[PDB]
């Protein structure tokens, strides 16, 4: 199995008025080995904790250009972990305004996506989504609210509750 797996930093989290209709940011997941560095996923750094979703890593430890980050928390039935400590994204969606996916796919720029969620009526249960379809590796790019906060991360919606 290939060990090695880093992050690398594409930009911060900004709320932008403008769109279409170790340290804070948000890092690209990356897996370097036999041919070359390929993009897993996408996380979110805040409070010096970074944030991800398990299918990502799988409760791989990852490398912060130099130091070494071994996970905290996880789960699995959710599809989340955390490094370096608890969960600290404790913000969700308001219910009825638009949002921002700060997408952040493979061999490409960031970019911020203003939006309104759509609820889907899924056989387990009632559940609220961004409508936007991404590449897989873009999977784990933050949700952002018009206050600023962090919301969900792109892959996974999130349950009526
Ligand atoms: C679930 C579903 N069920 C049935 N059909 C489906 O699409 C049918 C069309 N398809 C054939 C292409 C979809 C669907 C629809 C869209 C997507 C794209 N997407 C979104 C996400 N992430 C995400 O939403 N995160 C999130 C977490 C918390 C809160 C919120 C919010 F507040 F913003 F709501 C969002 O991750 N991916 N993925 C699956």
């Amino acid at each position: 199995h290939m060990v090695d797996m880093y992050i690398e930093r594409a930009g911060d989290i900004t709320w932008e008025k403008d769109a279409e209709v170790t340290t804070d940011g948000v890092y690209r997941v990356m897996t370097r080995g036999l041919l070359g560095s390929t993009q897993v996923g996408v996380g979110v750094m805040q409070e010096g904790v970074f944030h991800t979703m398990w299918h990502v890593t799988k409760g791989s430890a990852l490398r912060s250009g130099e130091g070494r980050l071994d996970p905290y928390w996880g789960d699995v039935k959710q599809d989340l972990v955390s490094y370096c400590g608890p969960w600290k994204l404790d913000a969700a969606w308001d219910g009825h305004s638009e949002v921002q996916l700060l997408a952040v796919p493979p061999g490409e720029r960031a970019r911020n996506i203003q939006t309104l969620p759509g609820i889907f009526k899924t056989k387990d249960g009632d559940i609220g989504a961004v409508a936007l379809d991404y590449p897989a590796g873009t999977s784990g790019s933050p949700i952002l609210d018009k206050c600023g906060r962090v919301i969900g991360l792109y892959g996974n919606g999130v349950v009526i509750k």
